[PDB]
């Protein structure tokens, strides 16, 4: 009932003890292991006035229990109050600082977040008194600015009004701010990003003029109040992007390639203490693995070891010439010197995985465990050159929580 994770490059072990408090479950059974299941059924999320208590009583404690003034009369107030409240109004609401503490939390407990060293240092913009698409709008552009920082990138979240009926629901519909959009091609290829072909598609039936072009940012698609969404331009001014360099390579910059410094989702949920907030965008900085491994060279991305072995000359007619490996390291060296040079934050899979252990050490002393996915956390190349391929990592469910949500077009009973 007090697990064991070792790491077996440096034969520590840490004592988990967190995964007590551990409240969701996983997937898995004692006889089955989801691991590897993308968005395990679990992982997705209307409520009852009566499932709402418990989950404020557990999230209050905790907050109080964390300002060290836990079941005082400040604390034993508090949870009247929001007792009496979920009686009156059948839900409740967050003090600001409740907020603040329940977002930045939600963001610790991020199993599948390599960055969490840094999850104290969150800024957290309360959009909780917006009620129309353009409000929303407003926030997210102030939400880029300042995350932005003239690169200089500050992690940030935008926190609309909470659900209340279902019926009536805050969303940004984009899966990120920042997106380049897709459009296939009358020859069935696709020009810009395949992963947003359908989005692009939805923006455009919504009466986007799309410029049909590669590196297109998206449009906002923001639905409010439960109402139909409605689509508003970032001003470029506020989009920042890299354009991709390798500082060896010179013909690397004919390549024509080019990334958004600001990784904001866009598409997910927070829950604290039972409430649901269904528009959360929240953004850090890139590790250069998303960009130059996953963006760039993922099949159903931008699949670009093609052309950048091309340009190498490499032995491309044999799979064992590790063609596609040697052109895969020479991106990501050019993404990670282009961000560099610009001055806008980015942190290699080396640097960031290191963070992520020293991270884990201070929150098995500090707080008895720290959940985390190893199927995610490991970068998508290098794995064994990193230090978390080799820390056992222990993967629990707390709260305050991420989790992730049906995508609104499925969903929004819509009206024309
Ligand atoms: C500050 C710098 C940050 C870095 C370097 C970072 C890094 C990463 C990376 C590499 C992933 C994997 C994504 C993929 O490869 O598909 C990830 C996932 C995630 N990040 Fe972090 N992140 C940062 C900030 C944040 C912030 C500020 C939040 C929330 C406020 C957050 C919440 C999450 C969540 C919830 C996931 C996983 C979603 C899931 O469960 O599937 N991250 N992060
Ligand atoms: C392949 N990238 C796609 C992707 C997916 C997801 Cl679920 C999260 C992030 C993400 C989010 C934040 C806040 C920082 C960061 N560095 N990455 C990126
Ligand atoms: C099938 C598998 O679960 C899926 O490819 C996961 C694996 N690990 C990942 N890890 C990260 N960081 N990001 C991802 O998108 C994925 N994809
Ligand atoms: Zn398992």
């Amino acid at each position: 009932r007090f697990l064991k994770v070792k790491n077996w490059e440096t034969d520590v072990v840490l004592t988990d003890t967190l995964h007590l408090k551990s409240t969701l479950e996983t997937g898995c059974t004692e006889h089955i292991c989801m691991g590897s299941i993308m968005l395990p059924s679990q992982h997705t999320r209307v409520a009852t006035k009566d499932q709402l208590f418990p989950l404020a009583k557990e999230f209050l404690d905790q907050y109080y229990s964390s300002i060290k003034r836990f079941g005082s009369k400040a604390h034993m107030d508090r949870l009247e109050e929001v007792n009496k409240e979920i009686e009156s109004t059948s839900t409740y609401q967050l003090k600001d600082t409740e907020l603040i503490y329940g977002a930045k939390h939600a963001w610790r407990n991020a199993s599948r977040c390599v960055g969490r060293i840094q999850w104290s240092k969150l800024q957290v913009f309360d959009a909780r008194d917006c009620t129309t698409a353009h409000g929303m709008f407003n926030y997210i552009c102030n939400h880029v600015k300042y995350a932005t920082n003239k690169g200089n990138l500050r992690s940030a979240i935008t926190i609309f009004p909470q659900r209340t009926d279902g019926k009536h629901d805050f969303r940004v519909w984009n899966s990120q701010l920042i997106r380049y959009a897709g459009y296939k091609q009358p020859d069935g290829s696709t020009l810009g990003d395949p992963a947003n072909v359908q989005f692009t598609e939805i923006c455009i039936q919504q009466g986007w003029k799309a410029p049909r072009g590669r590196f297109d940012v998206l449009p906002l698609l923001l639905q409010a109040n439960g109402n139909d969404p409605e689509l508003f331009q970032i001003p470029p001014e506020l989009v920042l992007e890299v354009p991709i360099r390798h500082p060896k390579f010179d013909w690397f910059k004919d390549l024509g390639l080019k990334w958004y410094g600001l990784p904001a989702v866009s598409n997910m949920l927070l829950e604290i203490g039972g409430l649901e907030f269904s528009a959360c965008p929240f953004s850090g900085w890139y590790m250069g693995t998303e960009i130059g491994v996953r963006d760039y060279c993922d099949n159903s991305r931008y699949n670009i070891l093609e052309e950048v072995a091309k340009k190498m000359d490499l032995d491309m007619r044999k799979t064992s010439s590790l063609w596609k490996d040697q052109a895969l390291v020479e991106i990501n060296i050019a993404v990670l010197y282009s961000f560099q040079s610009d001055k806008v934050t980015i942190v290699d899979h080396h640097s960031a995985t290191e963070s992520f252990i020293k991270h884990m050490e201070n929150e098995y002393r500090c707080r008895g465990g720290c959940p985390a996915d190893w199927v995610w956390i490991v970068p998508p190349m290098s794995g064994s050159i990193t230090p978390v391929f080799h820390q056992e990592m222990l993967n629990y469910r707390l709260t305050p929580s991420f989790e992730y949500q049906p995508d609104p077009w499925n969903t929004h009973v819509w009206k024309g």
